[PDB]
C-alpha cells in the first residue's frame, strides 16, 4: 500500500552451498584464517542528515515531514 | 496497508550449507581463525540526524512528522 | 494496517546445516578461535536523533509526532 | 503502491556452490587467509545529506518531506 | 506504482559454482591470500548533498522535497 516496503530477499530459495558461501548484503563473516580489520562509518556533522535517508546496505523505508528548525 | 513496512527476509527457504555461511544482512560471524577488529560507527553531531532515517543494514521503517525544535 | 510493520524474517524455512552458519541480522558469533574485537557505536550529541529512526541492522518502526523543543 | 519498493534479491533460486561464493550485494566475506583491512566511510559536514538519499550497497527506500531548516 | 523501485537482483536463478564468484554489487570478498587495503570514501562538506540521490553501488530510492534551507 501507501509508504509500502516489501524487500524479498529470497537469497537462496533452492539452496546454498560451497567451502565460503554467503547470501543477503554482506559487511564480512564465513570463514576468516587472518587479519579482519573492516571500520565503516556513517557520522553527521552540523546540519546533517536533514530531509534524508542513509542506507549503506539494502534498506527498506518510507518517509514524510513537514517540520522547520533552527538553531 | 498506509505506512507498510513488510520484509520477507526469505534466506534459505530450501536449505543452507557449506562451511562458511550467513543469509540475512551480516556484520561477520561463522568461523574466525585469526583477529576480527570491525568497529562500524553512525555518530550523531549539532543539528544531526533532522527528518531522516537511518539504516546500515537493510531497515524497514515509516515515518510522519511535522515539528519545529529550536536551541 | 496503518503504521504497519510485518518483518518475516523467514530465514531457514526448510533448515540450516554447515560449519559455520548464521541467519538474520548478524553482529558476529557461530565460532572464533581468536580474537573478536567489534565494537559498534551510535551516539547522539546537541540536537541529535530529532525527527528520525535510526536503525543499523534491519529495523521495524512506525512514528507520528508534531512537537516543538526549545533549549 | 504509491512509495513502493520491491527488491527481490533473488540471488540463488536454484542452487551455489563453489571454493568461494556469495549472492547479494558483498563487501567482503566468504573466505581468507591473509590481512583484510576493508575501511569504507560515508560522512557529513555542515549542510550536508540535505534532501538526499544515501545509499552505497542496493538500497531501497521512498521519501517525501517539505521543511525549511535553519542555522 | 507511484515512486516505484522494484529492483529484481535476479543473481544466480539457476545456479552459480567456481572457485571465486559472486553476484550483486560487489566491494570484494570471496577468497584473498593477501593484503586487502580498500577503502572507498563519500564525504560531504559546506552546502553538500543538497537534493541529491547518492548511490555509489546500484542504489533504489525514491524522492519528493520543497524546502529552503538556510545558514
Amino acid at each position: 500500500g501507501g509508504f509500502g516496503n516489501q524487500g524479498g530477499f529470497g537469497n537462496s530459495r533452492g539452496g546454498g552451498a560451497g567451502l565460503g558461501n554467503n547470501q543477503g548484503s554482506n559487511m564480512g563473516g564465513g570463514m576468516n584464517f587472518g587479519a579482519f580489520s573492516i571500520n565503516p562509518a556513517m557520522m553527521a556533522a552540523a546540519q546533517a542528515a536533514l530531509q534524508s535517508s542513509w542506507g549503506m546496505m539494502g534498506m527498506l523505508a518510507s518517509q514524510q515531514n513537514q517540520s522547520g528548525p533552527s538553531g
